[PDB]
């Protein structure tokens, strides 16, 4: 009952302009966790809108606004992959669209597969990783484990399953080969949100950029639009240093809940999963001079624009160096105890 009413209004109220969810909402600088949870399904179909997609594509409004509530539904509440990431994702996705002009790179079609990607391309997440599925025995490994990506693989289950609930398929009215490149597409960009396939790709992503990106080869294309998938999944860390502290906190928080849960189990954790060893700011400088960063690089040796986001990723980990000493204790802890030895 609680859906429908939200339905109703989604459906019968309008669709509410974008530069009224915030001023500076198409902005690098914008940080879309700040928005209320309770705006957010407004706030995708304002996107959606002025991508023209809702437009282009005769989307039905209805379709739509079913759609969206159901995907908001799909996710579960773990620290870092709930509703709140898959929201940000899909805003940054609409950012690079607003600051990037995609549309001299990918086709229309493609464009609108990465933001709907973006929205689904967590769904169900139980804040586990895939490595987790295949140790514990999940039903998720039991159906996956054989092809790899376990969760993506179900992550993509997922946003079919929602297509093929009565009332939900936004591309129902496609014609039957550009509703088959439709779900190809997502089936793509969300298998490339598993990192590993990232670092299997990421030499071929160097070639690309080194040669130049050639708008004729479909291999460009295809490996263009995992370099976009991953930027939007990163994105937290193109923000400001306070958003990456508190980024950093839910996925330790995620992340020794699975460590607590593999101990319990008879496993060895991961370090970085393990509360007792995971030394979190070497942790992050690893992550950032590994992943991050390479990651931002090459979005900015194809978008010279994206330079900013590459020097804020580079800004938020050398913070982690400036503040790594406060991990360390010195003097006595603040209640003078210790109790703690
Ligand atoms: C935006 C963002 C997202 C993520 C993680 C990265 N992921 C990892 O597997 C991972 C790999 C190597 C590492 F050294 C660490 I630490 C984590 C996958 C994920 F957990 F899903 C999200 N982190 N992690 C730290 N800061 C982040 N900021
Ligand atoms: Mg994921
Ligand atoms: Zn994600």
């Amino acid at each position: 009952s609680a859906m429908d009413d939200e339905y109703t209004k989604l459906l019968h109220d309008g669709i509410q302009p974008v530069a009224a969810i915030d001023s500076n909402f198409a902005s690098f600088t914008y940080t879309p966790r700040s928005l209320p949870e309770d705006d957010t399904s407004m706030a995708i179909l304002s996107m959606l809108q002025d991508m023209n997609f809702i437009n282009n594509y005769k989307i039905d409004c209805p379709t739509l606004a079913r759609f969206c509530l159901m995907v908001k539904k799909g996710y579960r509440d773990p620290p870092y992959h709930n509703w709140m990431h898959a929201f940000s994702v899909s805003h940054f996705c609409y950012l690079l669209y607003k600051n990037l002009e995609l549309t001299n790179y990918l086709e229309d079609i493609e464009i609108f597969a990465l933001f709907i990607s973006c929205m689904c391309h967590d769904l169900d997440h139980r804040g586990t990783n895939n490595s987790f599925q295949v140790a514990s025995k999940s039903v998720l490994a039991a159906l996956y484990s054989s092809e790899g990506s376990v969760m993506e693989r179900h992550h993509f289950a997922q946003a079919i399953a929602i297509l093929n609930t009565h009332g939900c398929n936004i591309f129902d009215h496609f014609s039957r080969k550009d509703y088959q490149r439709m779900l190809d597409l997502m089936r793509d960009i969300i298998l490339a949100t598993d990192l590993a396939h990232h670092l299997r790709i990421f030499k071929d992503l160097q070639k690309m950029a080194e040669v130049g990106y050639d708008r004729n080869n479909k291999q460009h294309h295809r490996l263009l639009l995992c370099l976009l998938m991953t930027s939007c999944d990163l994105s937290d860390q193109t923000k400001g240093w306070k958003t990456t502290r508190k980024i950093a906190e839910l996925i330790y928080k995620e992340f020794f809940s699975q460590g607590d849960l593999e101990k319990a189990m008879g496993n060895r954790p991961m370090e970085m999963m393990d509360r007792e060893k995971a030394y979190i700011p070497e942790l992050q400088i690893s992550f950032m001079e590994h992943i991050a960063m390479p990651i931002y690089k090459l979005l900015q040796d194809l978008f010279p624009k994206a330079a900013e986001l590459y020097e804020r990723v580079a800004s938020n980990r050398e913070h982690w160096t400036k503040v790594s000493h406060k991990f360390t204790i010195r003097g006595l802890p603040s209640n003078n105890s210790l109790d703690f030895l």
